[PDB]
Formats: C-alpha cells, structure tokens, sequence
C-alpha cells in the first residue's frame, strides 16, 4: 500500500548558554552519566543506532526512532542555507523511560546517509519520556548539544580526542566558551515635555476608534457600562462610610459629585487618559481622623479639611514642577506586584469584612434570613460575575455576541442579583446604604476661618497626603503605562501628577472626598480595551481613548438624579461581590501570584516563562517566600485596628525600595532578581 | 550565524472518500474555483511558486512557505519504503487569507529538486487561514488531493490530459473510483453461559488490585465512601418518601436494609459486578399506587406488595431462561443515550421540586432563614462537588495525592455542607428527613391470605414492574459493559435478570422495596475505577471488583446501628446538591450532550470526532434535533403529575425502537444514523 509522509522544517534558536540555566543543567547531567562511542567503525545508521542503545542498555526500540530520512525527528545545523553534513542529532519520546538518556556517537569516517547527510561524524541521540518539563524535553536537550555540535571549530577539538576522558573536557571546554540627580535639574521640564507628546495626539484620542477601519463602538459601550458599575458602587459605599464618619459632612451626594466632576475634568484635560480616579479606603481613613481632629480641638471640619487638602496640592504640584517622579522608576514588577496584590486583598477583606458586619448586626440581632441571604447574594454575583468573564474563553456562541456577553459580566451580575435581591426576596430585609437629602450646600470650607496652630497640622497632614498621593498616582499609572501594555502615545507622569493637584484642590475646598488613581480599575481599564492574541496571552493593541472614562463620569454625575433609586434596589452584598470580582480578575497577569500558584504545582506543569528559564527553580521559590513576606509586611501596617499606622503606610511602601535594592541581593544574586523585573 | 533546523516526519493515513464526505467537498469547492497550471515551463521550485501565487491573485508569499528541503510543511507518497518523487504537494497557512486555496501544476519536463524529489511532475499548492475546523485545514485538505495523486495510474491519466477541462474531469473520475429467532431456541442457554464465563473468572474479582502490582488499594477506598454517600443518602430520601406514601408500611429501615441486603448478595453472586442496585422514584410510584390500591379496596398492603413482588420475580425469571435479554441489543447509543439523559433530568427535578417544597413549606409559612440556608447549600454542595470533581484535571498537586483528593469529591462536599448546615448554622432550623423506631418486624406479608379476584391484580401490576426491571436492568448494564469501556472479563445479562430476580422475591415477601440497576450509580462506578489516558479521552482500563460494591453495601448495612445520626446530621438540601453532582456528572461522554453543545458553538471549534467526519453537518443537527424530540416525550410521560401514564412509560422505552428503526431512516440516511450507533 501507499502512505503519505508528513515533513514539517522549523527552524529553531541557538540555546544561550549564557541565560539558559537548563543548557548547563543538561550538560553536566550528560558528563555525570556520559555515554560517548568512541571509534564507531559502523558503515550505516542502522548500526550506529544499535550500538547507542545497546549501550544505553532492541529492535522495537529502532522502531520508535522511525517512522537517514525515515527518522521521524532530526536537528541539523544550517550556515546562512547550507546544511552541516558534519553532524547529525536524532530525538525519539519514549514512554518506557524514566529520565533523559544523551549519547554521542564518533564515526571513524564519514559515512554517506543522504542528500543533508553526507559527511557524518558525530550522531546524537536524545531520549526522554513524554511527560517532562517544557525546558527539559527531548527537544529542549537536544537543543543544548545541537548549539554546541553547530560550532565548527569544536567539532574539530573532538575529532582530535583520543580517549573518553579527552572528549569529555572538550564537551567542557565549549561550554566555558558558550557561557563566557542631573535628570531633576531642569524644573518644569517633565511637565511641558508631557504636554508637547499629547497635546497633537488629543484629537486620536476622540476619534481611535470612531472613524475609518476597525471601529470599537462595541467596546466602548461596554466598556463605559464596566467602568460605571466599578466606579458608582464603591462610591457609595465610600459615602456613606464618610456620612458615617463625618457625621453627615462629607455624604453620598459629595462623594459621588466628586467623583463625576474630578473624572470628568481628568478624562478631558490628563494624558493617559486609561487612569480611573477614585476614592479609597486608605482616603477615608484620611477624612475619619481629621473628623476626630476636629472633634477633639474646637476646629471647623470643612476648614481644616480644605486646608490639608490645599497642603496636599501645595506638595504634590512641587513634586511635578521638580519632576520627582522620575524616582517612582526604581518600583519595578518586584515592587509593583506585592502592592498590586495587596491592594486586591483589601477589597476581599472589605467584603470579609462586611459579611461579618452583617452576621453580627442581623444573624446574631446586635433577621437570620437576612444574613443568610447577604452570604448568598455575595456569593452568588462573584459567581455570575465570574462566569461570565471566562465566557470570553469558551467557543460556544459567535465571537462577535460572546465578546459583548463577557465585557458585561460585570453589569449584568450587578443588575441580576440585584432583582433576585429586590424582587425575587421582597419578603426578606436586606442590607442597604443610608440615604438623606442633601445638608450641605456645597460651601467654600471658608478657608481664612481656620488660624495658625492649625493649618501647620493641615500642612503636616498635608505632606502624609502627598506622600500617599504620590506614591499611588504614580504607581497605577507604571501599571497603566505597562510595557505589556502596547500604549504607542505617552506616559504623561509629570503632568497627571499636577492635573491632581488642581483637581484635589478644587474638591477639598467644597468638602468633596478626595480622587486619586485606582489601582483594580485603571489595569482593568486598559485590559477591558485591550485586544488579545491568544497565542501564552498577549495584548496585541489597546483603544487608548477617552471617552470610555469621560462617559463613565458623565454616568456618574447623571446618577445624582435618580440617587435614591441605586441605593435602595442595590444591597450591599452586590457591592460585596464587586469587590470579589474586580479583586480576583486583577489578579490575572500578575507574576507573584502566579509564582505562588507555582509552588503548588507539579513540575511537568511548569510553563516555559522567561524567569523559569533563566532563574534557578530554587532561586524562584526563595524569591516568592521573600516576596510573601514582604506582603504580610504590608498588612500588618495597612490592614491594622489602629488608625495611625494605616496613616504612616506610603512609608513602608517606600522601605520597600531599601529591601528590593539592598537586602534583597544579599539573599539572591543580583542577576537573578534583575530577571523578575525584566 | 548558524541556526537549528528541525524536521518533523510522521506518516498520514490516506483519505477515505467513501467514509469522509470533506474529501469530496474539498474536491469539489477546489472544482468550482479551479486553478489550474497546464505546461508549466518553469524549470526551479522558485518560478513555479510565483506561477501558483500570482494565479491566486508577491515576494513576501514565497517567505511564508520557505523556512525542496527548505519548504516549511510538505506531503509526499511513500510506498512501502520508497518515496514517490513523480508528485510533490505543499502546505502553508497565512493569516491573511479568508479562504482556502488549492492550485495543482503540471510541469512540461520532469523536475531534480532533492534526493526524494527528482522526477516531480505535479506541484499542490494549499494554502488555510490558522483559525479553521479540524476537519479542514491546511493539513486536511491536502491530505484530500494527496490521497488522489498517491496512485499511480491516475497521475498517468492527468499526463496524457490536453486542456483544463479534461484536467478536471480525470479529478471527478477518480473520485468516482475512490468513492466506489434462532438465538432464543435454546431456553437457559444464556444463564449457562453467563455463569461459565464468570465462575472461573470470580477469583480474580477479589484479587484484581489487591495482590501483584498496580494495586488499586487507594481507588477501592474512595470508590467505596463515593459509592457510600451515592446510595446512602438517595435511599434515605426514598425510604421516607416511602414512609409518608404508605404510612408506615415501608419506612427508611426497610429501604436500608433492602439496600443493605439487595446490594451484598447482587456483589458476591452476579456476573459483572460494577452494576450498582438501587431503589428508583418510578419503584416508589408503583409502591404508592399499591397503598391507593390496598386503601381503595380491603386488601392487606403487605400482601399484595408480596404478590406484585412474586409476579414480577416470575416473570422476570420467565425473560432470563428463554433468554430475552438479547433483544435489548436493539437498543444502541441512539437511543441509550436519550434514556441517560432524561433520568438525569429527573435527579436534577428531583432537587428543584424539593427546593420548591421547601419555599413553599418555610419561606410562605405553608421561617425565611430556612429557605434561604436551603438555596445556599444545596448549590454550595453542588460548586464544591464539581470543584473538587473538576480538580483532578489540574497541575496544582501530586498526582497521587490529586487523585485522592478529587475521587472524593462527594463524601468531601457531603461531609463538609452537613457541618456548615449543622454546625456553622445551628441556630436555623434545616428540613430533614423523619425518622421513627422500627414499627414493621419484618414479616412474612402473609401471602396465602389474598385472594383470587386480587392476586391476579397482583399479576397485571407484576407484568408492568417486568417490563420496567426488564429495560432498565438490561440498559444500566449496556451502559456498563459499553465498548468504550474497557472490560475484558465478560457480560452476563441473563444471570443477572435471574438473580434479580431472586433478590426481589425476598424483599417483596418482606416488605422492602425493589432495588433493580442505577444509572447513575453503576457508569459513575465503572468511571471511577477507569484510568483515563488523556490523549480526546480514552479509558485504558477498568479495575473491574467485587470489593467496591460489596464494601458498601456492608457500610450501607452498617449505617442502621447509627441510623439517627445521618437523617439529623445531613439535611435535604445536602442531598439535593447530590442529585444535582451525580445528574451533572453523568452526562460526561454523552453523545447527545455533547452535540446539543454543537449548536451553541463555533463552527472553529469543532472536535474532529467520528459523526463529524463521517456524517454531513446538517444531518446531524437534525438527528440531534430529533432526539430532544424524543427526549420531550419521554418527559411528558415520564415527569408528568397523573401518575397513570408514569406507570405506562416503560412502553414508551419500547416505542422509541421502533421510532428509531423505521421513522427516523425516512428522515435522515440509515447510513448516517449507523455512525451515530458506531
Ligand atoms: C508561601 C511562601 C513560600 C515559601 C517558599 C519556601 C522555599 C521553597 C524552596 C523550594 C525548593 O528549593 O525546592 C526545589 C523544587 O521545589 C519543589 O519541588 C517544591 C517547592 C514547593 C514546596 C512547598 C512550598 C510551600 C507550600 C528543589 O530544587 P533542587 O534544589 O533540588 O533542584 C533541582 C535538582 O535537584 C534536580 O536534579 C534538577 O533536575 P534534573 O534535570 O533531573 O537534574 C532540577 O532542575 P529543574 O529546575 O530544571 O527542573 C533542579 O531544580
Ligand atoms: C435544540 C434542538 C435542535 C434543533 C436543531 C434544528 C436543525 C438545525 C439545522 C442546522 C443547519 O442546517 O445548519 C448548518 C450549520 O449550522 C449552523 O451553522 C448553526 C446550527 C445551529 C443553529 C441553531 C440551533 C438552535 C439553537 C448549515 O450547513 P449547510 O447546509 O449550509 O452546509 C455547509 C455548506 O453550506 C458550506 O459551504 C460548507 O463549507 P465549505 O467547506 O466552505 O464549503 C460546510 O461544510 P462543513 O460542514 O465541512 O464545515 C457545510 O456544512
């Protein structure tokens, strides 16, 4: 009978001996247990093959090595193409072995085996089970004798060997080869430089994807729906925690006004446009202790939260008139990550933490089925949430309909619990933000009122601000201007950083809580616009653009109208399950907590990454127990009862820097950490 | 530089054209937009390459082929083993193409392009998007025309062709060319044969992964508490159901000890043990309908529950002596698999009408706390389940200890929701199954007190219930003793119908209920104890014990002493996360579920199954549509409220050959619908 033979040709990198850790791993692995014919007097390959696995060590073994071009796979030198007739590598995947089996085989004289083959010398057999590591198969092994065999001249030093020992040293030798501020003096400069690379790019941002080819009009849609979803839920609950704090001062009326006036003007007047503001946690710690200042003293709230907030803006427009933030280069992905991971563990906590409040409030009647189906409601929007993000990788709708569904998996959880919630368990109480018309009617803080003594306490709470607002701005938009992240327009630090300002400014004096950057939704901004090949996951292009965040703040800003009707059909275990969904989808991406997932890993499923190639495995598993430890550091100071140590946090960000740069280097080289940043 | 080249040659069977209908719709959409090269002149590879590409619509094409020996992806005929140097065809996939393009050339003279192509006269040329169907790629369609020019007259035949039309016409030539009762006579033979082929056999049961190597110590162990809560739970469920049907006359320690007793001697004395006996809802209907029966009239429960019990066993042995179970061959994967599928419905509807009762019960106070927890943990024990089910397709554990965890993914989501329900939940009251000291002494049912005028009653009820053993006994075992699974010990249906048989006629003359086959439980049995290669997925080998199933049926047995524990311990909606696991579970390697999910899935994503390639896309979207045709009847009459077409509904098993055997080849092929069978 006839058959058809399949013969596929690919070309394949040199290994670097210099980067690649598994070359000399398998290297010593072959002097350790050499197995090296000498003075092979057989005329035919047949014979070589025998003689290399009898002395691994028969003729189902030849079987599995064919299907000199009957071998079903072969590495082979080719000069810029010219083949190297001078040497031959021969790979076969047995499933009968338990460990890789390298032999090297010296023909006394060439011998004739085809048209690439015609002058072999030295014939390579490579034998491994299927089940290995993907550094470590047997074409992988293959690789590292085929770089050093493509070498002319070293194939000439084994030629003159004479005994096993002589042709082991060259094997030796070869690899030895193989393996052998003036920036802040301009003031200004950052500043204008960052206007003059957006200013002519304004326009694109508009019209990216509204004009011409490839118009992303789905995108955008969906995109505004995630970021109105993301941005108004927390905000509310920010209010109403700051209408709890501040005894009505700051409500959700403030918060959210905030919010649509400090985004909208953002969107418009920032390059980098892809950054979210948004308040914090950490923000209305802030707000809270300034409450108790205030109450303790005979000092006037709005004033003396104007005035630190002035303060804030005094400190943060030096830094970008000085161009400070050119230090915030030295947080590489060692840095960024345990930060980025921590930040996402706030948001888990956040929902931990009101679940808990509802259990004792209701659950324990400080009524059951209250509590009951706050866990359940919680539970079930992260679920859905869920869900349907990964709908996005499933083949069982049209790409066109799957994608939209998936984009949404955010609103559509929101809106579908929030019926189940409101409609489906009308019987049931639940859990609800309070709402009060408005008190304040947007005051200018009256400034002047406040007297010496006190605007010096602004001024020192002023700088704790700047510190965190720097720090943090900075921070998300490294994370946004990421190098994965293909942005072909600018960074934009210098000016971002005193765009807050005049926009913080702006909300201290009418009492509004302060915005800066957001940390899960300006990544997930960038990731929602982001288009990715697949290929293991790439971004190949994102929509940079600003009417994604102008008409989410526009949403925010419309949602004053209709206030009342979000607080009281939307629960707080929904929000609960927002905080779950955006913690755990800002994890994607993220090396440290991939690297942990490593440890709880078998070794065959270890992924080709660049820092597994490069970085010893030992190495690795240090560099993510050091990491962890820096991340309980963390929250300890950021995740604490006490308020003033949550206070001082921004400076164990920046002891951070210290560790990373110093005391990391001790513990492992240098090289290898330079590796996880890269 | 120098640079690795590494070539891949693996063997390709030939196209099938009388089997796989894309050989002939490749064909035929390459004859309807023929490119064709007649005479080509050209003397190198280069020249005929630009000839075929510009006849397609230029240097930057010939790149993505080349990486004769540099071209990156080819197919020659080898006959066995000497290569075929008269034909050359060649493979490459472009990203920007929409379409498939096939070009065949014809050269003038014959061609020295390599060592195994130095006579080339005809040149293919096929060039595929990446994002295409497994059934037709680059790679497949050149398999298509490969296959055609591999013979040696048909070339001959292209030679002596003089213009393009008679070109095209030696194509659709040769594709023309490629295109183109006595058993039940012996009465008892079957239980003879059944008992031969196992009694030797029944050693090796015991001792299959006890002693030698490969001991299966660790898959017995989880099999059995897997098995343990499998059984345990649904008996418990249906001994109370039976306890409110027939007020009292059958209660949870009857149906426990039936299952107890059933199960342990069906294990030591049955051919093909993996067969798991368990009490069904249709064996409770026709146990309520008996109380209807011995209420409507003055008849004693026990007694005609005796005599319908001793009617069934009669009949039942009457089907295994004249060897009856061969007619249930007729039933293939066609309609097997409707059967599974809708006995799975019912588990599912099992959890939805008890999740109702409990809403209407607790939440409308027909409080709240309870319906609510009730929702949570019985999907909570379905997400733990499946998690844990789903765990065992991970890297992120020993395999050893993977396995473990994952083969209890029940007795884990079992036990862990009961202690959350009991324990974490104390303070809400949770429905539970009644519980009452033993009332019945197990007596003999006194089956000499009915009476004529009722023991023939008793016959009419028993030739129903013969009907439904008959089937459902005859179709789990199918399932079980399925070619996919390998089992290389034996069958025996007729002992087993025996056996039943004699299983039942004690448990009817003692008032237990009537344990037959399980779906769910006995495929879940076998796929526990199966290895599965991974491959798509295959099962190398079934460790076919007694030990699994006998084990249970004694921790079953057990489980009376601490009988009060389980029913005050495991709530319903633990059970009901149950029904949902197993029911979910099941349909794993259903053929219908599978393709039910090809609707809703891009043509891309299509599997190169055996349907798929055989049968025409559209016949099977109607197959698949007609079977949930069927699968709709099988639903009105067997989850419908009147419970007298219930009891009708094994005749409705029976229709469905018919239905399958003569209505559906007026629809579709018979062909076509054998693939499906195969
Ligand atoms: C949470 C915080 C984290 C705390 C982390 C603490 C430090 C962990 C130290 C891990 C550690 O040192 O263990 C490592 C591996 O780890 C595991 O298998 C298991 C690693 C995980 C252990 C459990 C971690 C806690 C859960 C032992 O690695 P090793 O130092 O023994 O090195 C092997 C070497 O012995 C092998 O011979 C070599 O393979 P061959 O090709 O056959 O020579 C290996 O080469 P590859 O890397 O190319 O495959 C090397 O990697
Ligand atoms: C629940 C119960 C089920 C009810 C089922 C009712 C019958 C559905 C009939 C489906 C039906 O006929 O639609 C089919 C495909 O289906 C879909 O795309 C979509 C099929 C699903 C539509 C929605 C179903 C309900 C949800 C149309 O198939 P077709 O008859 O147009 O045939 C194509 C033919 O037109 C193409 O030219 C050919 O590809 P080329 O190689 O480019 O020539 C195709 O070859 P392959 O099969 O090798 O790729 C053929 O399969």
């Amino acid at each position: 009978g006839c058959v058809l033979l399949h013969t596929s040709r690919k070309y394949l990198k040199l290994k670097n001996f210099k980067e690649e850790i598994r070359a000399h791993r398998d290297l010593d692995g072959f002097l350790a247990q050499a197995s090296i014919v000498l003075n092979e007097t057989a005329t035919s390959l047949d014979n070589v093959l025998r003689t290399m696995l009898r002395r691994f060590a028969l003729d189902l073994l030849m079987a599995m090595l064919f299907t000199v071009h009957l071998l079903s796979d072969t590495i082979q030198g080719v000069t810029a193409v010219r083949y190297q007739q001078s040497w031959l590598c021969i790979i076969c995947t047995m499933k009968a072995l338990q460990k890789r089996h390298v032999c090297i085989s010296r023909l006394v004289r060439p011998q004739n085996w085809g048209e690439n083959s015609c002058e072999v010398r030295f014939v390579i057999l490579v034998l491994a089970p299927p089940k290995m590591k993907s550094t470590k198969t047997a074409m992988e092994v293959a690789r590292t004798f085929a770089t050093m065999f493509s070498d002319i001249a070293f194939r000439q030093k084994l030629l003159e060997t004479r005994t096993e020992e002589e042709f082991k040293e060259a094997l030796v030798h070869q690899r030895q080869l193989l393996t052998m501020c003036k920036d802040f003096v301009p003031f200004g400069k950052g500043i204008r430089e960052d206007i003059a690379r957006r200013f002519p790019l304004y326009p694109l941002d508009f019209t990216d994807g509204i004009i011409g080819k490839n118009k992303a009009v789905g995108k955008y849609i969906t995109t505004t729906l995630f970021l109105y979803f993301a941005c108004l839920l927390p905000t509310i609950a920010f209010g109403s925690l700051n209408d709890e704090n501040t005894d009505g001062a700051i409500d959700v009326q403030k918060t959210i006004a905030g919010q649509s006036i400090g985004g909208l003007l953002y969107a418009l007047f920032s390059g980098q446009p892809l950054v979210i503001l948004l308040t914090t946690a950490p923000l209305a710690l802030y707000i809270q202790v300034i409450r108790v200042i205030c109450d303790d003293y005979d000092l006037d709230f709005n004033s003396f939260y104007a005035w630190t907030g002035l303060w804030n803006s005094f400190f943060l427009a030096l830094y970008a008139f000085f161009n400070l933030s050119l230090v915030m280069s030295l947080f590489k992905r060692s840095t960024e990550e345990i930060i980025a991971l921590f930040i996402s563990i706030t948001f888990v906590l956040d929902a931990v933490k009101g679940t808990v409040k509802i259990f004792w409030k209701y659950y324990y009647g400080h009524g059951q089925a209250t509590a009951v189906l706050s866990l359940l409601i919680m539970l079930g929007t992260l679920w859905l949430g869920y869900t349907l993000y990964q709908f996005k990788k499933s083949p069982y709708l049209h790409p066109c309909v799957r994608e939209i569904l998936s984009d949404c998996a955010l609103p559509i959880a929101v809106l579908a619990f929030s019926l189940i919630s409101s409609h489906g368990f009308r019987e049931i109480e639940m859990s609800k933000f309070r709402y009060n018309p408005s008190e304040s009617p947007f005051a200018m803080a009256q400034i002047q009122s406040l007297s010496l003594r006190a605007v010096s306490g602004a001024m020192g709470l002023g700088f704790l601000l700047s510190m965190l607002f720097f720090i943090e701005q900075n921070l998300v938009a490294a994370l946004v201007n990421a190098p994965e992240n293909r942005l072909v327009k600018g960074t934009a630090y210098h000016w971002d950083l005193l765009l807050l300002a005049i926009i913080n400014t702006g909300l201290s004096l009418f009492g509004l809580p302060w915005i800066h950057a957001a940390y899960p939704h300006s990544p997930l901004h960038v990731r929602a616009l982001a288009l990715v090949e697949e290929r293991y996951d790439t971004i190949v292009n994102v929509k940079e653009t600003r009417l994604t965040s102008l008409g989410a703040s526009v949403l925010v800003g419309l949602s004053l109208l209709l206030l009342p009707v979000p607080l009281q059909w939307i629960p707080k275990p929904v929000l609960y399950g927002l905080f779950l969904y955006i913690a755990l989808t800002s994890l994607d991406g993220n090396q440290l907590v991939q690297r942990v997932a490593l440890l709880l890993k078998e070794q065959t499923a270890y992924p080709p990454t660049h820092y597994i190639r490069r970085v010893p495995q030992r190495k690795i598993h240090y560099f993510t127990g050091l990491q962890v430890l820096q991340l309980l550091l963390l929250c300890a100071f950021g995740m604490s009862s006490l308020p003033y140590m949550k206070m001082i946090f921004p400076l164990i960000m920046i002891a951070m820097i210290p560790i990373r740069y110093i005391l990391l280097p001790r513990i492992i080289e240098a090289k290898y950490l330079d590796v996880m940043d890269a």
